[PDB]
Order: C-alpha cells, then structure tokens, then sequence
C-alpha cells in the first residue's frame, strides 16, 4: 500500500563546507578549500565558504524547516579543522556544534547520517604532505576515532569518505579541485592513501563495537555508453568505466584493483603502491554503501593519448551543469551493484539532484518544475529497483538548500531550498513542496 515503505529514509544531503560559513570561528583553521579558493582563476569569481549559507549560526531554523517538510534523514558532513584546528590538538568548541546539530536533529525526529570527510581537509595536514603522505592514514584515524568515541551516541551512520574520485583524480590529476596539482601518478596514490584511510576508520569501527551502529563509504557512480557497436568504442567505454567506477568499487568489494585499469595506468605512471596487506584493510566488510549518481556518460575512442575519450552529445535534456538528465542509469547502476559488486548490502542513494537556473518570481515563490520532474523521474526509478527487488534503504536529495558548489562557486544551485545569500533568506523551492508531499504519501 506504500511505494516506500515506513522504514525507508527520505533524506537530504549537505557538506560542511558547502553550507556551513563560520570560516573562522570558535577555533576553525583553514581547509585546503579555504586555500584554494583564494588562488586566483580556481574558483568562479572568486568565490569562498568564508559565510556560505550560514547554516552555522543558522542550524535551528534549518533544522526547523527540514521537520515542516517530514525529512527522515539528514546526510551532513563533519569538518576535521573544527575538530583538530591544528595535528593532535582537539578543539571541544568545534565537537561542540556538532553535538547541538545533532541533538536538535534526534529532537526532531530526524536521522544523522554523518560523512566524516568530505573535501576539506586541514589545511594544516596538507602543508605535511596531505593524502600523498601515508601517515594521512593515521591522522584520519585519529580523527575518526575522536568522532565515534565522542558522538557514538548522537549518530549511528557513518560514511567515512564522500566521492574518493574527486579527492584524488579531480583534485590531484584534473586539478579542477583542491590541492589541484595536475599529476596522474599523484592523483593515483592519493586514491590508495584514500582507501586506506577509510579501511583505518572501519578497522576502528569494528573494534568499538559500537550499540546498533553501521558504517559504509560514498561513491559517486555513472554509466558508461559507447557511442558505436565498435571495438575502439567499447574499448573506449571500458576504459571511462573503470576511471569512474571500477577503480573504486573493485579494491572496495573485491579486494583487488581492475587488473585492466592497473596495466593501462602503469603505461603512463608508477602503481607500485599496491600491496596485499593494505587491499585487505581496504576491503573490510561495510554495512552499506552511499552511491552518488547524477549522469551517465557516452564516449567515442579519441587519439590514443591518456584518458582521452570524446564525450559525444546524444542531444537529449541536460542540466545547467551540462549533465545528460538519465534516469534509467540510476537503476542500471543499482542494480549493477546487485548484480556484480554489494549483492544484498543495503545500499542507500547518499546523493541525486540537480543545477538549474533558478529564479524568484514576483509571487516570491521559485517555480522549479524542471527539477520536480528530474526528481520525480528518479525516484520513479528507485521505486522501480525497489520493486525489482533491490535492498535500497533510503535517499538522500542533494541538496537541502542552494550552497557553494566547488570550483563553480555560488553560481550553480542546487537546493530544493533557494537560498538569497544577501539576507540568507530561505525560500521553499516547488521541488521542495514536492517531496514535502511524497514524503507524507509515500507514494509516486
Ligand atoms: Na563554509
Ligand atoms: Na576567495
Ligand atoms: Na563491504
Ligand atoms: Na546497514
Ligand atoms: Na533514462
């Protein structure tokens, strides 16, 4: 009689720095976000999460209106320069808004499902190396641990990395994100180092043994189309499939990297960073994965040179990001990960949303309908995976609220909430009126 039964998690996702503001109080040191975004030409227009949304000072009302909807769930991340501003140095006033964050959160009937990192990395911890320094790995540790002995109480989720590819391959390869160096054999350890961090933080987990609490990772996943029926596409399309997908998935729920992804790389650059020892540690066993999925991708063989597929245009809707509006791979990527990967795992939809050119009318209201149809498209999908039989416990809409979105700055939106960040005004977009109504009908 429910489409999404009682149990389901209907969530909404943010990050610290996305949201958060309060750059530079109660003891918060620089994220290498901060940093970044102020080397001119990395971030449109200049601009920084020094206020953002404000949500820091902000957090009841945001809390507030998260109930008014009947959000179940809400995804957020935890940002490591609040909680250790400097290496080893704990700082209780930066724990101290997480604990009424999520304490307003339980109060409200809403879930926490925390991200321990999600990009902003201290800018302290960097200046030693950063990911390319293995002994990240027990600073992250350290970090995860104060976390769970500290919150274990208030939050019984934990996802310990959000979207490893763009920590590494984005930010150390493409350099669209921060550090933003341009190096492929950078960008690959960092993806170990990555890996390895998470496997500490489970190792960790499981020795705590903490009371009815689970652990998973989030991966941002896509589908991959070749342009052609032939071989150069195909082999062009395994390829973009194994950077996006498989050189995560594989070492996370194989134990072993993709063996045609470690030759191909090894032509351009060292893997000498794989060892049996650290593929276990990877490999713990997760009590769920987060999967990210936005778009899928059509590639045609380029010139030979290092990942360098031509993205071809199928000529069909996109977003203001560019991004082909696809549902049926949110399917095809769940049920992928049934059929090759998680098997029975729960699996939960940790990000799904979209950009578009938001406007407040003259009624003060934001006629979003381009993004309730994207929205409803996608959960059409998820209902679908569900009734197909796939073990899909929730879904969490990226984002609440219009935030900074990277190296794109304020400039992309994304929120089911409009934010007017002169007067940090929030405005219930009709997306969010939308799920407000799915939420309570359970039904689509
Ligand atoms: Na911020
Ligand atoms: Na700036
Ligand atoms: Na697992
Ligand atoms: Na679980
Ligand atoms: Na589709």
């Amino acid at each position: 009689m429910l489409d999404f039964s009682k149990d389901f998690l209907f969530g909404v996702a943010t990050a610290s720095y996305q949201v958060e503001g309060a750059y530079n109080e109660d003891g918060r040191t620089m994220s290498i976000w901060d940093t970044f975004s102020r080397q001119d030409g990395k971030v449109y227009k200049s601009h920084n999460g020094d206020v953002a949304c404000d949500h820091y000072h902000l957090y009841k009302d945001d809390v507030k209106m998260m109930k008014d909807l009947g959000i179940e769930a809400y995804r957020f991340s935890i940002a490591w320069p609040r909680i250790f501003p400097a290496k080893g140095q704990y700082n209780p006033k930066g724990m101290d808004f997480y604990k009424r964050l999520t304490d307003e959160l339980l109060k409200n009937d809403i879930k926490p499902f925390a991200t321990i990192y999600h990009w902003d990395l201290p800018q302290w911890a960097d200046d030693l190396g950063g990911w390319l320094n293995r002994e990240i790995v027990e600073w992250y540790g350290e970090y995860a641990e104060k976390l769970f002995s500290e919150l274990g109480g208030y939050i019984k989720n934990w996802i310990t990395l959000n979207e490893p590819w763009c920590s590494s391959f984005l930010s150390y390869f493409i350099g669209e994100h921060a550090p933003g160096h341009k190096d492929l054999g950078e960008a690959l350890l960092v993806s170990h180092n990555l890996l390895l961090s998470h496997g500490k933080a489970v190792e960790i987990f499981r020795g705590l043994n903490l009371d009815d609490s689970k652990i998973g990772i989030t991966l941002n996943l896509n589908e991959v189309f070749p342009a052609s029926d032939s071989d150069d596409d195909k082999v062009a399309a395994q390829i973009a499939d194994g950077f996006q997908n498989r050189w995560f998935l594989d070492p996370l729920f194989k134990g072993k990297y993709p063996q045609d992804m470690v030759e191909y790389f090894g032509k351009y650059a060292k893997v000498d960073f794989i060892n049996d020892e650290d593929l276990k540690l990877i490999s713990q066993k997760l009590d769920f994965l987060g999967v990210n999925y936005y778009t899928r991708a059509v590639v045609q063989k380029g010139n030979d040179g290092l990942l360098d597929a031509v993205q071809i245009d199928p000529g069909n809707e996109r977003t203001e990001m560019g991004w082909e509006i696809y549902p049926e791979s949110l399917y095809n990527i769940l049920m992928r990960l049934k059929r090759e990967y998680t098997y029975d795992m729960p699996l939960y939809i940790t990000e799904n949303g979209a950009a578009f050119n938001d406007v407040v009318e003259d009624d003060g209201r934001v006629h979003d309908e381009k993004r309730v149809e994207f929205l409803k498209q996608h959960f059409k999908e998820a209902k679908r995976f569900l009734n197909d039989g796939g073990n899909l416990k929730g879904y969490f809409v990226w984002s609440l609220m219009d935030n900074f979105e990277w190296a794109h700055g304020y400039s992309k939106r994304f929120g089911i909430v409009y934010v007017d960040y002169e007067t940090e005004k929030r405005i219930l977009k009709d997306s969010a009126l939308w799920y407000k109504d799915l939420i309570s009908t359970r039904t689509i």
